[PDB]
């Protein structure tokens, strides 16, 4: 029974917490144990949701937060629809405005180290990359940040008020060393 | 008890499935038997709904998915309102922006054969024609596709993820030979 | 027990029917008896609602369908707020975009006779006037129709599909002679 | 058991009344006793809510109506996010469009006396100031009123219809002398 | 704008207040004016509802709170169904357990004076009579109180907590002199 | 467009009206045409629902108002479960308390003629029979009326208030001659 | 930011947690600080709710969890209704079956020490007393436990599964020393 | 993509299907693969739910369908509460009326072979055992079937209508050979 298991349950939305439990258990982890990654994948889920929420009402297509098999199914459908190269690892969104997939990251290092962790794994980085941080910075491909200046500020404000409430419970430092 | 009767029930929205059952029974068919056309008229209904959803909030007027008599009633009302020629077969939508009716098709042939099946039956093609396909192509009158580029991609992505889930159950090939 | 009492109940929205009953009883009439004016004030209510619905989300202020005293209260508040002359009879809407009140009419004569019935009663016609008809015409002050071309077509289409369903029950002719 | 305790309960929205009770009790007052300030902080809450409602869907961030500690938490998060000076007293909103905090006032004096009460207390008035009145005037920093002309008229119309219903119960004069 | 108009709105359930407004206006009175009888018919409605609630789930048939015409319609239906004498004034309930109509009263005199006011008007008192009071007494025909001892205590407790909240606002004495 | 089509829509519950439309169309009839049988099968449905409602919470199993195939499926399941003879025509309910099927009738003749119409068609009347009437009588097998005296009175009261509202619209006499 | 503040939020029902916050703040305490008594008054609230839930549907009258003033108001109403001595400290329930008030306790000592803490403070113990414990014992006046044997077991099972989840987070021992 | 994966999704309640997916994945199985046990644990869940539903409103305590850890937590709480021996394998219910745990089984063999599979594994069969079957038989400890005769018939009727719909799709025989 961890302090942060409770904080994750009380902090995020019940649907997001349920999807995080499902994804973590599908890839072999216990939210009651690997609690730091529990908070991480909750945060990642929420950031992706607010991202797809920013912009037009039906501009994005959510890939993260689905079943493995179904997420892939969507990716193949989009690929055949428009004519984009099938990604290598599962992306997080697809911009219909820019006809391109989007990988969303949330890290505790600088934008540079996280972007480096993601770009080489992307290899053929035919799909866009967008990083966020609990400090407030964001590195994105070709400095195209996709979203409005107001939607992105909302996301970082949220990222930081999470970091605050974690420090109020002396759980922030353990989160910083896990990544 | 057919496999695709279940797949149609689990795949589409309950309202769409109910309207498909109602329309098929009104024109003398059993969704438990003519199952391929069950999936077809479910798909047609859903595509029409997403179409009227794309664009402005109150830009389209749904004609398909109503009672025979009531659908006609609406058509006469629109006709008298604006001043457009009363169609010959029941159309699917009316664009208030373009002051014109719209016939929506979803086929398993090329855009050409379906468009040919529809245009001669339209005779006096005073009303627009718009075709869609499980491959991803679309033929439309005067190459005016009515909707935004992003709303139409959504529709075709959906059409294709349906085709996928059908192949996952070995039901796609039977669908292809029915049309 | 009249045929059109039932048709009015089954045709319009329950809230609109309830507000019509309330207004008619407040001004001394029985919806079970003066049934033609029952259908009339239902239609008037619905047309006003769709009107305030067309345009921006918070562009109009509904005056009809409120309590006598409260409706007036709103009018005084708007008057003091912007600086417009207090109307003489209770108006139906207020356009915040055009800073002007709006009187909405729905008649069975021509636009001319109804507009004449309303303008002289307006006397100091400082407030806008907008007429609608079951035929499909509309006369408005200075030929400024306030709303988009698509929102107004919706209203007239609705007005006409009502006229149809009335004729399907042989109740239209009695409606035409009541005005 | 005061007349205006009832009028406040019947006039405002239950959520707003509950938040007003919570804030007043947190800062040591009884809504059953300091009833004038009960109506005041209800009005202030509602005006702030309509303000954040005017404009874009996610343009503002509500600071008033939260817990003391949580409200501050949000302020620190916004501050770190964009890079604005941390206010001195707790502000009411943050404009993401204009990257600036907003203090909303509702007074019974002129715009001048209220604006004077707020500006010197702001000291380093790095954050915007916006006043409203039951008469209908509004003074704002640099004459930038932030919102559309139609959203602001709505607010003042509401402020005045409240003043009316108060006079209908002979409670307005007691409200005027409390400030 | 009366104090007790507000107290009635804030004290009773919105459906009960709406039905009271409807009945009072149907029999020619203004809840904003004849406010004491407003509170009275609200109380009468609520007492009848709790009465029909006490006992079995489908033991009673509500007659009060319906439209004049419809209430009568129900009475005729019950009369023909069982075989009971058609009442003279409109009763409030029908006990299916005891096969008898019930008239419910709520007074500010003693049980004796109210029971006397009701019995002679009943003339052929073929239907049961049940009185309640803000003091807590109850006179009933043949001392048959119909309901359980626990359901009736609930009703009187409610009647008295209303009398209290009225005294908290100095409105009780005006209520006592109106009857 | 019939008067009673409207009266049926406004009188019964939308679910019951929908199930009646479905059953009538499944057995080849138009509710807009065979309107008398529309009202009949609505009434039959409602009476069956109130019947299964009377008694214990899970005492009855509804057979009428289901799909043909599914209704039969249930019947076979009950038959195998308890050990009762499979009926010949589709029954309406099954009493789990009395381990016996129940056929519910609603007629405009006497209990005798309707009971005679049903018993010979039952042939091997191994299943119970229960008749109801718009007059208020009821004939049942072995004079076992299954339900409480209070639940059955409710049903007949409802049957009669329907007959009243029909006479208020001069539609009752046409109903009486159709059976 | 305490561990048990989170555990209390995630463990109990949001309404109960809100009422506990309200009562604690009304009697001058911070749920973010006096967290042990936060969990205590949450538990007390929940136990009282399940108690009033056990037994008949309308057998009990809830006194705890109301506003101070309103709770008293109810007590006076019950007192006048039945004829019971007005308690000295605010009781928790009133049994309408047994015509007596009930004080509910939940302690971490034995039933004896808690019962002793309550009885002398009751002085004139005209009202019933009922104790519960996280161990599972219960002392009650005259060994009359009021409720069924099954409703009381439910309460103690719940009390103990709370004690378990507290030990899973190493928060139980701090709870035991606070009383 | 299996036929019975679809049939399980369309046949059972979404909550039950979700809990079955969760339990199967927690004990290392894929509902898309071990589909027969998918239908099995769905059926087991539903039978347990109807069982706890039969009888008194709060007579049973559900153990199956919870998290492993939480289910155990409840068991320990009940054990300490009443004083029953802690079971060895996780039971399904606890009867508060009979103060005893209950293991529910649903098999495709005879009651004898399933009861034999369960009793020796129970070893110290201090807890009750209750078997059900798609044929309709039931073996229970000491021939005490716990529930009413009507609630148990409901369960078996449901078990058999499932077996029917499975045969309608030629999936029953594969289910019979899996156990
Ligand atoms: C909105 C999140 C957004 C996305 C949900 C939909 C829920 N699910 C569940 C499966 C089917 C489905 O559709 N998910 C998650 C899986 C893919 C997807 O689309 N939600 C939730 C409510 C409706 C909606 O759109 N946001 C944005 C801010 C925080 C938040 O919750
Ligand atoms: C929205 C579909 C859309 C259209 C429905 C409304 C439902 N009905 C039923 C009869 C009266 C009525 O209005 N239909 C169908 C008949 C004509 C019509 O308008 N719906 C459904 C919810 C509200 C709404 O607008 N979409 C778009 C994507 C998939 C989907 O379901
Ligand atoms: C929307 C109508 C619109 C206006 C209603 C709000 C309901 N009421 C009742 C009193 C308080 C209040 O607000 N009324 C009527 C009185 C003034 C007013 O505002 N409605 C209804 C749902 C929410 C909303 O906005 N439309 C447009 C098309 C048809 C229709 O019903
Ligand atoms: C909308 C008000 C607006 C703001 C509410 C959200 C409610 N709460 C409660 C705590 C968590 C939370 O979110 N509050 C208040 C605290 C900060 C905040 O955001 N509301 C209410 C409904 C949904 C929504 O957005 N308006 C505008 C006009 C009048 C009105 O009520
Ligand atoms: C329950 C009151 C009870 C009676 C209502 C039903 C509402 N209406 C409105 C017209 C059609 C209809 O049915 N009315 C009033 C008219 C006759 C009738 O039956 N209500 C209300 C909720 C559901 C229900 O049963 N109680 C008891 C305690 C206080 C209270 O509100
Ligand atoms: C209650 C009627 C009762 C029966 C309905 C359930 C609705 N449906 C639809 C299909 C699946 C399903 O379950 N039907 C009809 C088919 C068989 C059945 O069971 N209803 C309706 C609400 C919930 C419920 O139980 N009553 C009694 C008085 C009038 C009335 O409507
Ligand atoms: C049921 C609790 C019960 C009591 C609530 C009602 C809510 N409120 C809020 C104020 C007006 C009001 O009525 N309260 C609390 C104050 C007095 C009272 O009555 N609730 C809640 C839902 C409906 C209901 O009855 N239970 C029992 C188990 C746990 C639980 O929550
Ligand atoms: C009622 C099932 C019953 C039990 C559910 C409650 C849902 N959950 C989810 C977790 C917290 C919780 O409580 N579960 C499942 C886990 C233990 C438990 O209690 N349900 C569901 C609705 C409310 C309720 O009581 N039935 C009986 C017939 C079929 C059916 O669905
Ligand atoms: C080809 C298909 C799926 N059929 C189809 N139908 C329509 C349509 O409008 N049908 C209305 C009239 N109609 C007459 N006879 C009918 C019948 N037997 N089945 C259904 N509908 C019938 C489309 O618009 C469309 O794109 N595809
Ligand atoms: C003047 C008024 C109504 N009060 C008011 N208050 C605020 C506000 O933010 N208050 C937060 C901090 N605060 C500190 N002490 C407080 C106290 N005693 N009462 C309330 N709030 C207190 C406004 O923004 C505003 O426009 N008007
Ligand atoms: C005394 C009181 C409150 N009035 C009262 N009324 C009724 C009642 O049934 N009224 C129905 C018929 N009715 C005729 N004229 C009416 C009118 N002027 N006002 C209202 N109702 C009128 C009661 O049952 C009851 O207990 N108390
Ligand atoms: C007499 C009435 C109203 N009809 C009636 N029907 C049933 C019934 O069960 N019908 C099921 C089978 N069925 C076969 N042919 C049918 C057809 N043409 N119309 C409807 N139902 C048909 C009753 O139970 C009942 O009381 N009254
Ligand atoms: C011991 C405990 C948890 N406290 C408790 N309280 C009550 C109760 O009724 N309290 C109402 C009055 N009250 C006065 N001063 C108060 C204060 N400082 N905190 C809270 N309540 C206060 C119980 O009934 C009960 O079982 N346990
Ligand atoms: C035989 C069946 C369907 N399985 C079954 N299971 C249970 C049960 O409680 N299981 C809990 C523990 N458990 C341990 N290993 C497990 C595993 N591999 N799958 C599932 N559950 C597992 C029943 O009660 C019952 O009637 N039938
Ligand atoms: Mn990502
Ligand atoms: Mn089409
Ligand atoms: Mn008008
Ligand atoms: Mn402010
Ligand atoms: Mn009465
Ligand atoms: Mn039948
Ligand atoms: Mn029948
Ligand atoms: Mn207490
Ligand atoms: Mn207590
Ligand atoms: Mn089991």
């Amino acid at each position: 029974g961890s302090h942060m298991e409770d904080f994750v349950r009380q902090c995020f939305n019940p649907m997001i917490v349920e999807l995080a439990e499902k994804a973590m258990k599908e890839y072999g982890e216990d939210p009651k144990i690997e609690t730091n990654k529990f908070a991480a994948i909750c945060t990642h889920l929420e950031v992706c949701f607010m991202y797809s929420d920013g912009g037009s009402k039906h501009r994005f297509e959510i890939i993260e937060g689905r079943d493995r098999i179904m997420a892939w199914t969507v990716v193949n459908s989009i690929c055949n629809t428009t004519g984009v190269e099938k990604p290598k690892f599962l992306p997080d969104l697809y911009d219909y405005k820019e006809n391109r997939f989007i990988e969303i990251g949330v890290t505790r290092r600088e934008v540079h180290i996280y972007y480096l962790e993601k770009a080489n794994k992307i290899k053929s980085e035919k799909t866009h990359i967008h990083i966020f941080s609990f400090t407030g910075e964001e590195m994105a491909t070709k400095a195209d940040y996709t979203l409005d200046e107001e939607s992105r500020a909302r996301i970082k404000t949220r990222l930081f008020t999470i970091r605050q409430e974690m420090a109020s419970r002396s759980l922030w430092d353990s989160f910083r060393q896990s990544e």
